DNA sequence: ATACGGGACGCCCCGTTTAT
DNA sequence: ATAAACGGGGCGTCCCGTATGT
């Protein structure tokens, strides 16, 4: 309502500080300054703070099945989702920081089901969608699928990616790619990912 | 000191667990069987501990680049293997990377652009050596070894990660032929169980 | 208002948490919570948190009157009278939920003009007292107070008519001629719940 | 360490406060404004607030048998033991608001934690013994219902009253006394008392 | 009278220096 | 390495009035 408009700058807020402060050290005051609002505005919206932890969990765990959705008979192949996939998370990363600050809460725990836990979303949603990309040729159908995909994850989850970071999760993909990928296949890829950094 | 060392390990276990800020001195002396005073006397504030620490790591990091004697891939594969081996060997060194996962405060070089600077250089040195290819890009490299090897958490699927994702690189990054080596090398390092 | 049945039933949990968590140690949150009302409603049904408080002081100065003025109806004794009224109202006190809280506020602020209930109590104790005295039931001499600091506890020092009637027995023995003590006695020992 | 003096100033602090204004009203804030002591000297010597009443409910239980103690050594027996060991009680309410908030803790709230040496069915027993002595010692009747005066007794010693002007403590405890005595003591020897009280009430 | 928002503190307790 | 004292917020939540889109 106004409700909303609130409820979300808050969430905007707190995730701002949240990425760039963590979870522990951002003062549960600091955020209702650096949102505008009051003590009780804020209350009315979150009674612990990990309400906040958690609703901002909340959407990433969420927006990302919400990418994984929009992109599927929308007739790409295999990889080349799971791939412009990953370019869509980190679209978000770059701009705004509700999704940034989930990942550096996927270290907190401040993990309680059915709350998602932002991982086993993630190995399962490249284990399922490589584990199907060695079908349309397109791997090697010698490679242990499962290895690959806890690899991925933190492959994404960079260093300083833990930006400036499209661009990282681009060369990511082109190492990743050249040695994954059967030789003629190589030229779709590369091609895709240096024109999914390019504009994502 | 010895209780100087007590300090650290309860400070470092408590860390790791709990976080360091939300690690409570009360907690750290409860759980040292140290008095409160004679933390305080070791060291100067709650941060001095985080520094200590890093301090650590940071140190017995170069002691283990101390043993190069050797292919310039090789120690580079194999500092991998045994850092990662280190960072179960107790909190201390485990502790370390959760500090350094949190908002580090340091000062000590740098946490990570330590670690992907010394990548650099052994890559650099392996592409002088012909053992990795002129035209990779060694940074690009670098950092993406620097990460992956965090896996996800951050239990037995350790070594047996790494020796799969050295293949990947390996496959792309090194010359046809001396790609052999490289492989039943990384099979074997992962053997170190 | 007939939906006043609303402010029946928030006076209802309030005055229950009252006398079990405290006043302030009661919070809004937990009135309406029980109540089984919205905050909203209960703001306007009350103005503040006190004014529930003093709503219910009203309910039992409130019964005060509309009981003792229905004693002295019947064609009783003034010390008759009197103890008939410490066994009513510690029988309220007994089985109210409205006025456990009522004796529980008065122990832990009034607002004017209701006068605190305690000096309410003492005031007629003594009024009845000194009738009591004019009557001849009770010794010419003996200061009347004496009162309510001895009733209040017997509950709040928390079946115990048995020790109202106790204390009645005491008082009566010194207080009410010699002669004339058989008839309070029995009837202190009369009244007990019978 | 003069920890002491501070430790105990708060408790003086806190319970002039818990006895004007109630446990549960009065802030901590309230409390070391008026110990004249800093939050965290007030957090050394009391963790929880709690522990602040806990303290005091102490200090008011212990303080009493040494009550039940120096009244000894033949200093009467029975109901003149009892009687000047009230009078005693109410000698120090009358200045150690320490003692005063010891009963306003007892009919307020009472917070958890083990034990809470409960102060009442204490002197329930401290007096069902004083006086079902004086049974053994005829300043009592046969007929007379000790158990029954306990809870009477105990009862109106708390009184309500500041409700009624404080140093008018004892002097209401003298009229109790008096209506209490004709009722359950014998004639032959009242006197020894109605004097031991009105002589009693202005020294304690 | 609903939802929403508003401040105000209360308590806890935490990371530290003086008395030493 | 003491025991005692120190301020300084953190979080929670409480008791309330201005806008209110069910």
């Amino acid at each position: 309502l106004r409700a909303e408009q609130t409820r979300a700058t808050i969430i905007g807020a707190a995730a701002d500080l949240f990425d760039r402060r963590g979870y522990e050290s951002t003062t549960l005051s600091e955020i209702v300054a650096h949102a505008g609002v009051t003590k009780g505005a804020l209350y009315f919206h979150f009674a612990a703070k990990e309400d906040l932890a958690h609703a901002i969990l909340e959407i990433q765990s969420r927006t990302s099945r919400r990418l994984a959705k929009d992109l599927d008979g929308r007739g790409y192949s295999s990889l080349e989702a799971l791939m412009r996939l990953t370019f869509g998370m980190a679209r978000l990363c770059v701009q705004g920081p509700v999704l940034r600050a989930g990942l550096r809460l996927a270290t907190a725990g401040v993990v309680r089901p059915p709350l998602p836990h932002p991982f086993t979303e993630w190995r399962e949603i490249a284990t399922s969608r490589l584990l199907d990309a060695v079908r349309q040729s397109d791997v090697h159908q010698d490679i242990d699928v499962d290895s690959v995909a806890h690899t991925l994850v933190c492959s994404v989850v960079g260093t300083r990616v833990v930006g400036r970071e499209p661009r990282r999760l681009a060369e990511m993909w082109y190492i990743l790619i050249r040695g994954m990928v059967p030789v003629t296949r190589r030229a779709r890829y590369v091609t895709l990912a240096a024109r999914l950094e390019q504009e994502t």
